[PDB]
């Protein structure tokens, strides 16, 4: 994975060291050599993506030059390509074909991207494995025998090996930072409603779900994602205030109420906090303005399964009133209000993902019936979703970007959580650490 990154590779075309046609090809020949033990990329459209860059060095040809012009991509199997199945992993809809194009397809292909195909996701977006019957399973590539994430897990696996050097997922439960974590990749989750869902929708409908769920960009490196970035929000977002790690006041949290840490993981951590603080970093490891981090875990779990549930019920169970769903909402607005306050005393958050590296593959739909180990000990797999739900449930940009290996050699991320629309922030923030952690 010494690969070209995105960047790399527009610049690449625009100067002539090669072309749009030979740098799809390149990305053909590697999904083709690389990806069968691996099996992320499990929607080709090889023959269009062909024409496609053809199309791209005419362009080139004629003085046309645009940020990802003739690079190639793939995407998140959930976001629509026109021409192509979305079935999020339903058999029932693996025949499903788009007839649009995503925005953020669009926004992208409008770049100048050119699109290889699709990566690969678990059955209805709801695991953290990418695993279901039209496609079957993605492993690991740093460890075939371990997960490769989910619910972008076929897109980080992808990125992991090189294959593409850009990629685009989505996050509900930490469906993109928790994949880009387990295998050694950076991911993005952006702030609440800065990017356009509009074509990731429920196969056979064109409704998204309107709460917590954001997409947003996959890559090797930091630059990619803020570019990408810039590329897909709706509108330009703030660039990044930040430009040194001297001052910057960071918020370190190792502990979670409602969750455990592995001691590799904490170590990985709060070694990349130590890394800042040597150049010149203000790290504290409390703070009282800091939210109720065991009632938001309830708040968010509550808000997720009416959200999945779109509102119904089993029967024999009353659904949720309207009007207490929206007393929900107003329970998240004064949660987020306390992250506010908080973030006038810090910069940034650093905590873990989730509080293992990337676990072994599990045949267990139930996540009740789940355990990870945790220093030795079998711990409950759901508890987890602590560490993910401060930035999904308040809306907050989030970063998981690599800083070490446990001891069998598993890829460790990081999560930096800035404030509300500050997602250049924390792209900026990662690339730094990765500066400091260098040192």
């Amino acid at each position: 994975m010494s690969e070209l990154s995105a960047i790399e590779t527009a610049a690449a075309i625009a100067g002539g060291s090669m072309t749009a046609l030979e740098a799809c090809d390149a990305a053909i020949a590697r999904i083709e050599q690389r990806d069968g033990p691996i099996n992320a990329v499990v929607v080709r459209d090889f023959d269009r993506a062909r024409e496609a860059a053809k199309a791209a060095d005419g362009e080139v040809a004629a003085g046309v030059s645009k940020p990802l012009l003739g690079v190639p991509m793939t995407i998140k199997e959930s976001i629509d390509i026109a021409g192509l199945p979305t079935s999020w992993g339903f058999a029932e809809h693996a025949d499903h074909i788009a007839t649009a194009d995503s925005v953020v397809v669009s926004r992208l292909k409008a770049a100048g991207a050119v699109f290889l195909g699709k990566t690969n996701i678990p059955v209805a977006l709801a695991d953290w494995q990418s695993s279901n019957p039209n496609y079957g399973r993605t492993n690991n590539p740093h460890d075939l025998t371990r997960s490769a994430g989910g619910s972008s897990g076929g897109a980080a696996a992808a990125l992991a090996a090189g294959m593409v050097p850009l990629e685009y997922g989505s996050d509900i439960g930490g469906s993109i930072r928790v994949p880009a974590h387990f295998c050694g990749v950076w991911g993005l989750k952006t702030t609440f409603d800065a990017v356009s869902l509009e074509g990731h929708y429920l196969p056979r409908t064109d409704g998204a779900r309107g709460e917590l769920g954001v997409v947003g960009p996959m890559a090797r490196n930091p630059q990619d994602l803020a570019l990408a970035l810039d590329l897909t929000s709706r509108i330009a977002l703030p660039i990044a205030r930040i430009d040194t790690l001297n001052g910057l006041r960071i918020l370190l949290l190792t502990h979670h109420p409602r969750a455990a840490a592995d001691s590799a993981v904490v170590a990985a951590v709060e070694k990349a906090a130590e890394s800042c603080a040597a150049q010149g970093a203000q790290v504290s490891t409390s703070n009282a303005d800091l939210p109720d981090l065991s009632k938001l875990v309830s708040d968010y779990t509550r808000m997720l399964l009416i959200v999945l549930a779109q509102g119904k019920a089993p029967e024999g169970t009353e659904p949720v009133s309207l009007n207490a769903w929206y007393g929900m909402l107003d329970d998240q607005a004064r949660t987020i209000r306390g992250f506010d306050r908080l973030f006038d005393s810090f910069d940034a958050i650093f905590c873990p993902v989730l509080g293992t590296s990337a676990f072994p593959h599990s045949d267990e739909a139930d996540w009740g019936k789940r355990t990870l180990t945790i220093d030795g000990a079998d711990t409950p797999f759901g508890s987890q979703l602590a560490w993910i739900s401060m930035a999904t449930y308040c809306g907050m940009p989030a970063l998981s970007m690599p800083v070490g290996t446990d001891a069998n050699g598993l890829p460790i991320g990081l999560q930096i959580i800035t404030r509300n629309w500050s997602d250049h922030d924390a792209v900026r923030i990662g690339a730094l650490v990765a500066d400091a952690l260098a040192a």
